C-alpha cells in the first residue's frame, strides 16, 4: 500500500519510454533528433530495441500534455535545421507521473517474480 | 545466455496466462468452465485481473497449436452439459514453450530491475 494506484497487467512501451524522458529532462539531456539513439543504445544490453514510432509518440504525448517545452536554436551551418533540446513546462506534472510509474513498475516486479516462482 | 530467445520488450498477457495453463495442466487442474475463476483468484492479491477474451483465447490457441486436448464427459443431472478437463496432446511441445518462456521472463525481470534503480 501507499497511495493504491495499483491494479492491472505490466506497462505499456510508451508509458515505459515516458518515465526514462522524463529523468533524462532532469539531467538536460534530452535532445531532438539524436534520441532514439541515445535510447536504444540505453537498452542494448538487455536486449530491448525501442520502437521507432513508440518513442515519436511518447515524446509528443509528453509536449502535448504540457509536461515538455522545446527549446530551438537555428543551426549556423545548416539551412532549415536547428538544435532541439527538451525542458519542462510542468514539473510538477511530470513528478506526478514518476510516482505513478513507480507503482506501476513494483507491481510489475512482483507479478514476473510471481510467475517465475509459480511455474519452475 | 543460454539459448538465446532473448530480444525484445516485456510479454504478453496472452503468453503469461498460456505458462500457467501448461503448468495447471501439470498439476491436472485444468477444468473447462471453471478456469476464468480459478486464474483470477490466483492474482487477486497483486491485484491483477485476467482480461475474459485473452483467458477464452490463449486456451484455443493451446487446443489448435495440439499442446492440448479436452476430456469431455456429460453430466449426469443436466442435458447439454459436460464436465471438461484438459489434458496434452503434446506435451513436448508444452514443455518447449515452458522453456521458451523463462528467457522472456528472466529479460523481463533484468528489465523492470533497470527501470527501477535507473529512474529513482
Amino acid at each position: 500500500e501507499e497511495k493504491r494506484s495499483s491494479t492491472g497487467f505490466l506497462v505499456k512501451q510508451r508509458a515505459f519510454l515516458k518515465l526514462y524522458m522524463i529523468t533524462m529532462t532532469e539531467q538536460e539531456r534530452l535532445y531532438g533528433l539524436k534520441l532514439l539513439e541515445v535510447l536504444r543504445s540505453e537498452f542494448k544490453e538487455i536486449g530491448f530495441k525501442p520502437n521507432h514510432t513508440e518513442v515519436y509518440r511518447s515524446l509528443h504525448e509528453l509536449l502535448d500534455d504540457g509536461i515538455l517545452k522545446q527549446i530551438k536554436v537555428k543551426k549556423e551551418g545548416a539551412k532549415l535545421q536547428e538544435v532541439v533540446l527538451y525542458q519542462f513546462k510542468d514539473y510538477e506534472a511530470a513528478k506526478l507521473y514518476k510516482k505513478q510509474l513507480k507503482v506501476e513498475l513494483d507491481r510489475c516486479k512482483k507479478l514476473i517474480e510471481k510467475a517465475l516462482s509459480d511455474n519452475f
